[PDB]
């Protein structure tokens, strides 16, 4: 009983193309207890945690727990243990993040893949410092954007679609004024962070092509070569 979620492919113009398979024992996490605390002078939890540091005092700490029905896959430029696919730039300095983003996959059918901005570090942490876009929504919960952000788009199946920012909790947002301003975009309550076949993900410095399991199983990505170049003409 082997199961492949799908595949990642680095668009040209540390490997080429990373496939994703349902790991034996669930990797996934999902958030729980929240702690809020002020301080004259970053902090977190010896577990999976995300830290939102609002003032020079108050800091929210969302401590993530084991999720039974999901697998996590981390992408970024770090080569430490928690990164599952190392992505280098697609050329000076270095734009991509060490822990760019997570791909969380449902372990039961139809094995949906969803993307989240930021990956946990070699310490189980995401840190969101003052100098980075954050907020609480009416839902009650905290959320933020990564400094550069993860941008996702999906084309019409004809193709070139619209680019969007992914928060650190899913939630789709319209682009910032300019790529990475502290001023975040606007919510899109009606779009999700689901990766449908042939979605594009810009990690800021590299682009990746998501491919659904059934996706590849019907069309080879070779036929989609021209469109991807016509569509990468969105930038």
């Amino acid at each position: 009983e082997p199961v492949k979620y799908g595949e990642l492919v680095v668009l040209g113009y540390r490997k080429s193309r990373f496939a994703l398979y349902k790991r034996p024992k669930a990797n996934g996490v999902k958030p729980s207890t929240v702690h809020v605390i002020s301080t004259p002078q970053i902090s977190c939890k010896g577990q999976h945690s995300i830290s939102y540091t609002l003032s020079r005092n108050q800091t929210v700490v969302v401590e993530y727990t084991h999720d039974k029905d999901t697998d996590m896959f981390q992408v970024g430029r770090s080569t430490e243990s928690p990164i599952d696919f190392v992505v280098t730039d697609t050329i000076t300095q270095s734009t991509i993040s060490r822990f760019a983003c997570r791909i969380v996959c449902d372990r039961n059918e139809p094995y949906t893949a969803r993307i989240f901005a930021a990956g946990f570090d070699s310490s189980k942490n995401i840190f969101l410092g003052e100098k980075a876009a954050k907020w609480k929504n009416p839902d009650g919960h905290m959320d933020g954007l990564t400094t550069n952000g993860v941008l996702v788009m999906h084309p019409r199946g004809s193709q070139p679609g619209v680019w969007r920012e992914i928060s650190v909790c899913g939630d789709v947002y319209t682009l910032r004024e300019t790529r990475s301003a502290q001023q975040r975009g606007k919510l899109v309550e009606s779009e999700t962070n689901v990766l449908q076949d042939g979605s594009l993900i810009d990690l800021c410095g590299a682009t990746l092509l998501w491919r659904t399991a059934d996706g590849l199983f019907h069309t080879p990505t070779q036929k989609h070569i021209e469109a991807l170049r016509q569509e990468i003409n969105a930038a």
